[PDB]
Formats: C-alpha cells, structure tokens, sequence
C-alpha cells in the first residue's frame, strides 16, 4: 500500500 | 493499492 | 486499486 | 480498478 | 506500506 | 468506494 | 475506501 | 482506508 | 489506516 | 496507522 499526499501554497 | 493526492495553490 | 485526485488553483 | 479526478481553476 | 506527506508554504 | 468533494470560492 | 475534501477560499 | 482534508484560506 | 488533515491560513 | 494534522498561520 502506497499512501501519498502533498500540499503546496 | 495506490492512493495520491496533491493540492497546488 | 489505483485512486488519485489532484487539484489545481 | 481505476479511480481519477482532477480540477483546474 | 509507504507513508508520505508534505507541506510546502 | 471513492469519495470526493471539492469547494473552489 | 479512499475519502477526500478540500475548501479553497 | 485514505482520509484527507486540507483548508486553504 | 492514512489520517491526514491540514489547514493553510 | 498515520496520523498527520498541520497549522500554517
């Protein structure tokens, strides 16, 4: 299980 | 299982 | 199971 | 399966 | 299993 | 199952 | 069960 | 299970 | 289990 | 299981 999250401001 | 999600603001 | 989702503002 | 959405603003 | 998150101000 | 909901203001 | 929600004010 | 919630003001 | 939250002022 | 909350004011 590959589990990604980015954010950018 | 792939999950991603990325937020460019 | 490939999930993505992306937003861009 | 395959799981995709995206938003452009 | 493979945890990623990062935020970029 | 996938859920998603995005607010764009 | 992938679950998503973002607000852009 | 993916849960994601991000606030952009 | 992946819980992500984050809020950008 | 990951649990990630961030503030950026």
């Amino acid at each position: 299980q590959y589990n990604n999250q980015n954010n950018f401001v």
